[PDB]
């Protein structure tokens, strides 16, 4: 369970191991100790329209960013640029890596 609210929004049922690697070690590093204070979940808006893939996974991401600048903002903010890219390549990796894990699901067991 995750308490948040908000006005109507869709939470994800988190990632068992969000990871970030751009194969430059700064990115990779970084991200491993800030992944304890960035979420294991987004948040996505119950849309109605059909609209393309894109849209729905950016939404997510928009989603998730903007809620958490009010987040720390009520905390008397504190972040670099740096960090909510961060936390945006996580979040828009959250929609793209699902839908990897939803092909990889299509197959039965690992073994035919």
């Amino acid at each position: 369970a995750v308490v948040g609210g908000l006005g109507g929004y869709m939470l994800g049922s988190a990632m068992s191991r969000p990871i970030i690697h751009f194969g430059s070690d700064y990115e990779d590093r970084y991200y491993r100790e800030n992944m304890h204070r960035y979420p294991n979940q987004v948040y996505y808006r119950p849309m109605d329209e059909y609209s393309n893939q894109n849209n729905f996974v950016h939404d997510c991401v928009n989603i998730t960013i903007k809620q958490h600048t009010v987040t720390t903002t009520t905390k008397g903010e504190n972040f670099t640029e740096t960090d909510v890219k961060m936390m945006e390549r996580m979040v828009e990796q959250m929609c793209i890596t699902q839908y990897e894990r939803e092909s990889q699901a299509y197959y039965q067991r690992g073994s035919s």
